[PDB]
């Protein structure tokens, strides 16, 4: 049985992103994916910090240049108080340093990714699926795979990262998966030909559009092709079924904006883009990123919601800061508990502002009518109270007199809650950047 530095299982962007990093130290690594590649997968707008940051280091630039993928400068949101749309952007001016990211075909990008790993030097063996992480000494030691055919084997390792995103299998090793009640939402989405692109020079923006139900993206892959998905109530899934596509063309009509961008569009009907998916109870993080010899990274962590397409950020931050505490322990420096506490500290720290962030973007949306906005507010009470004592001292404590008058990881249970808590409070590179000084 085969002994490595490390095992990593997933193949998509957090793990072929911490495979390549540890490997290009000069370790031996393994890469076991389920799939072959390459093949189709949500997540599909990217961030600057991903494009410029991650890729960069990875040696990709000039590859992801050549692949055809429209430029993101930034997104359009037709969301909050105004029914006019507004934009953002990465940066003032276009061409200034993290300007810009991409919009990706899943399958291409991962696909390019996966062949830079092996490229870097990773042992990178598709059609293998882990069914167990194995433990001696209390600690993860190897994993038990199916090879190619219906093979049974296995692999050791002194580190094992389950990189297997949402529907990992062997993540209750490491901690416990805990829902977020506030991001309570499920995704259905499929692809479309022809449709409208956002004016001026903003054609390759990513476009969020909230309605009465929830709220669209609306994301160009090409001239020709868009990624389209309805993020609605979990509750209003248990009756999408039986009728995927009926409920999204229901969905796409009662969105103006999405209605006329796909009024020139038919939908794929064929292929990988020709089916329409659901994703359901996303939102989570677990009560550990790590234990002893094994680590979590990406989805198979944490996950917020779509909305600021955070996903692949965090999947490859995760990566970066998992191959630097696995290549300053494989040098001997420092300890694993450093580096690993180390490593869970910043990743919750960047969760947290973006699960933070999400909950108070949510909340900014006016829908008066809408069920979805409604049960989608900041819980306060506290602010509320603060706003009495105020008016109160303030002499405006009379409400009929018109001379006068005219909180943290909400929807988590207290684990959770306090775990970021102690991370985000409400180590520095090496020269090369791979591991930690
Ligand atoms: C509705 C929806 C929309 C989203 N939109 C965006 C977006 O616009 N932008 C963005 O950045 N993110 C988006 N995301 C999030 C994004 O999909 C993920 O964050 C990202 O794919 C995480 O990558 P990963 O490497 O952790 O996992 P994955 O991409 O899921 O890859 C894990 C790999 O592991 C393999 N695997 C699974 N089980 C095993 C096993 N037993 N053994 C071996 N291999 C296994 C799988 O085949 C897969 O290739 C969205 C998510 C959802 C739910
Ligand atoms: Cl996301």
């Amino acid at each position: 049985p085969e002994v490595f530095d490390l095992i990593v299982i997933g193949g998509g962007p957090g793990g072929s992103t911490l495979a390549s990093f540890v490997a290009m130290r000069g370790h031996r690594v393994l890469l076991l994916e389920r799939e072959a590649f390459p093949r189709h997968q949500i997540g599909e707008s990217l961030l600057p910090a991903t494009v410029h940051g991650i890729c960069a280091m990875l040696g990709l630039t000039d590859e992801m240049k050549r692949a055809g993928f429209p430029i993101k400068r930034g997104g359009t949101f037709r969301w909050g108080k105004e029914p006019e749309p507004w934009t953002f952007g990465f940066t003032r001016h276009p061409d200034d340093p993290y300007g810009f990211a991409y919009q990706v075909e899943r399958a291409r990008f991962d696909d390019m990714l996966l062949r830079n790993s092996e490229r870097k030097g990773v042992d990178v063996r598709e059609r293998h699926e882990v069914i167990d992480v194995l433990f001696e000494g209390e600690r993860a030691v190897g994993v038990r795979y199916r090879n190619t055919e219906g093979v049974e084997l296995m692999a050791h390792a002194r580190f094992i990262v389950d990189a297997s995103g949402n529907r990992t299998r062997v993540s209750q090793a490491v901690g416990e998966r805990v829902y977020s009640r506030f991001f309570q939402n499920v995704a259905l989405y499929g692809y479309f030909e022809n449709g409208k692109r956002l004016p001026a020079p903003r054609q390759g923006n990513i476009l969020s559009a909230a309605f009465q139900d929830g709220w669209f993206w609306y994301i160009p892959l090409s001239d020709t092709l868009t990624s389209v998905g309805a993020v609605v109530s979990r509750e209003a899934a248990e009756a999408i079924k039986d009728g995927h596509e009926a409920a999204l063309l229901r969905y796409i009509d009662r969105c103006p904006i999405i209605k006329e961008y796909l009024a020139p569009a038919t939908r794929v009907t064929t292929g990988d883009y020709g089916e329409i998916r659901i994703r359901k109870d996303y939102s989570y993080c677990n009560t550990s990123f790590w234990k002893n010899g094994m680590a979590l990274v990406g989805d198979a962590a944490c996950f917020v919601d779509p909305v600021f397409s955070s996903g692949v950020h965090l999947a490859t931050y995760s990566a970066l800061l998992v191959a630097r505490a696995i290549n300053t322990c494989l040098a001997g420096e420092m300890s694993e508990q450093r580096c690993f506490e180390e490593f869970e500290r910043r990743y919750r720290r960047e969760y947290g502002n973006f699960y933070q962030f999400l909950v108070a973007f949510y909340d900014m949306n006016q829908d008066t009518d809408s069920y979805f906005w409604s049960a989608r507010k900041i819980i306060n009470t506290e602010e509320r109270a603060n706003e009495a004592f105020v008016r109160l001292i303030a002499g405006r404590s009379n409400l009929d007199e018109p001379v006068f008058q005219s909180n943290f990881m909400q929807g988590f249970t207290r684990e959770i809650t306090e775990l970021q808590h102690l991370a985000m409070f409400g180590l520095v590179p090496s020269r090369d950047g791979l591991a930690w000084a």
